[PDB]
């Protein structure tokens, strides 16, 4: 991959633009692809990345997620959502 064409349910959720987007969709399936957390260039929310890494920094977690902490307390006010297919 090198670059992570695939930024998402086998990682975490990256925001990138649309040739990366479309190249998830185009693979896996437009659902999975913003439901974890993708991005088509744009960003979630103003969440933002935790350990810029690990989990990204959430106001709650979806049915497909668990919050995982360490840096929610360093984020302070946001919860570090890790989906669980990751």
């Amino acid at each position: 991959w090198a670059q992570a064409l695939l930024p998402i349910w086998t990682y975490t959720q990256l925001t990138v633009s649309a040739p990366l987007f479309a190249a998830l969709v185009a693979a896996y399936g437009i659902y999975a692809v913003t439901r974890y957390g993708i991005k088509k260039a744009r960003t979630r929310n103003d969440s933002h990345q935790c350990a810029n890494n690990r989990g990204w920094c959430r106001k709650s977690c979806f049915g497909h997620e668990y919050i995982d902490w360490y840096y929610t307390d360093v984020c302070g006010s946001f919860y570090c959502c890790r989906p669980r297919n990751l």
